[PDB]
DNA sequence: GGCAGAGCCCGG
DNA sequence: CCGGGCTCTGCC
């Protein structure tokens, strides 16, 4: 007769996509195969509402298989598509939602009606006429948000607000920028993780300011668990960079204790000169650090 | 963590 | 204006 991968295989050709990505993908993911000819067709055309090709779509796939095989349900799917259309979203960001938080679609529609009913009370009460641009400017620049809880997401903004003493204002460009990827952690995690660092740079002599400042100019500093953060921090003053060093560039956390460790061991281990050399470098690309060095050895 | 395009700033 | 070196920024 004709097997779960024949419905599968025909239906994927029938879309654009060559006999090898769709083996690719098939071996990928097993509960593809599970899906109905019926239930793929409308998840598909779904997902058209969205994207604008079966070309685009098939890209998806291919990198991301349970982004489209995992749920089975259309009709939520559906109401999630027309509810965050309604709402004024635009179809760039339901393809970013789509491409970086697909679960979004597979939630409840009443969890992400309460997650933007929220987005609408706080661009309110952050002094916004219409929220509407803000709402949309978060999203997109935290597209995980709706899967997050509000509770979550309420205490988070709360927090970011009184610890860093921000402002209406302030606290908006924070959470639309720098520290949006925050609302998302667990707020006690991020209780704890900022309290680290304050002890950790408090201890090595830094100021209640110096500190507030430092962690705002790097809000993703607090993802950073703590004796990962400690133990960074440590290693660059074994390598004497100066504290002052690692709060002026402070994405030099980005590299692994590895990294920049056995690279100040050929800019200074070779001569150069480490407590005058902006190290914004030492973070940098391999293709892109080794040229710099090119340039400083003479 | 690594990476490099887009755009920006500086010596020329 | 222009040619390169760097940052900021957002993808793998």
């Amino acid at each position: 007769m004709i097997t779960n991968e024949q419905d599968l295989k025909m239906f994927l050709l029938s879309k654009g996509a060559s006999k090898e990505v769709i083996a690719s993908i098939i071996s990928r993911y097993p509960r593809a195969i599970t899906r109905t000819p019926e239930n793929l067709s409308k998840r598909w055309d779904l997902w058209r509402k969205i994207v604008t090709s079966d070309l685009e779509i098939v890209n998806i796939l291919e990198r991301s298989p349970e982004s489209f095989f995992r749920s089975n349900n259309n009709l939520n799917l559906e109401n999630n598509i027309k509810f965050l259309y309604s709402v004024g979203l635009t179809r760039k960001c339901l393809c970013r939602l789509l491409t970086n938080a697909p679960r979004t679609f597979s939630n409840s529609l009443d969890l992400n009606k309460q997650m933007v009913e929220f987005l609408q009370a706080a661009g309110l009460s952050l002094g916004h006429n219409d929220p509407a641009d803000f709402v949309r400017k978060i999203i997109f620049k935290n597209p995980f948000i709706l899967i997050q809880s509000t509770k979550r997401v309420k205490a988070n903004i709360e927090f970011l607000r009184s610890t860093f003493n921000l402002n209406s204002e302030e606290l908006l460009v924070l959470i639309c920028g720098p520290g949006a990827e925050i609302l998302d952690l667990s707020n006690d995690y991020a209780r704890r993780s900022y309290a680290n660092i304050k002890e950790k740079l408090f201890s090595l002599g830094c100021t209640e300011e110096e500190v507030q400042k430092f962690v705002l100019s790097y809000p993703d500093v607090i993802f950073l668990a703590e004796k990962k953060f400690n133990d960074k921090i440590d290693c660059l003053m074994e390598e004497n960079i100066s504290i002052s060093q690692i709060i002026e560039n402070p994405r030099v956390l980005d590299s692994s204790i590895s990294t920049l460790k056995s690279r100040i061991k050929e800019l200074v281990n070779a001569g150069c000169n480490l407590s005058t050399l902006n190290i914004t470098l030492l973070s940098w690309s391999k293709k892109r650090y080794e040229a710099k060095l090119k340039k400083l050895s003479r």
